[PDB]
């Protein structure tokens, strides 16, 4: 059932937010600060912005319908981060980091 889905959903994203994934997972906590980064080109390459306390408002706010909804915000995060940034750069290691954590627990359900 869809109940169901959204409570596992919850529990991935309780395990993203846990003290062990912290070290690479903290860039996505919450939403980018693009004045204070110095990022002004942000707003301009990046249409739709997400975050991990976002995805937990939309959640508890029952935005998503299922599983599937959720999955689709919670990789909206990562590719963010990938067209945005460089392959070189520290935060898309960071990013394929967590997306390793949540793609492996997303599957296992
Ligand atoms: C409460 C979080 S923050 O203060 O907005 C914050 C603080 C830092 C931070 C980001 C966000 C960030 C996030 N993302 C999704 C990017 O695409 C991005 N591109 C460059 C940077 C970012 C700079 N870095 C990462 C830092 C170098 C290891």
């Amino acid at each position: 059932s869809h109940m169901e889905q959204l409570k596992c959903c919850s529990g991935i994203l309780k395990e993203m937010f846990a003290k062990k994934h912290a070290a690479y997972a903290w860039p996505f906590y919450k939403p980018v600060d693009v004045e204070a980064l110095g990022l002004h080109d942000y707003c301009d390459i990046i249409k739709h912005p997400m975050d991990m306390s976002t995805i937990k408002s939309k959640l508890e706010a029952r935005e998503y319908r299922d599983a599937q909804e959720f999955g689709a915000d919670v990789r909206l995060m990562f590719s963010n981060c990938y067209k945005y940034n460089p392959p070189d750069h520290e935060v898309v290691a960071m990013a394929r980091k967590l997306q390793d954590v949540f793609e492996m627990r997303f599957a296992k359900m």
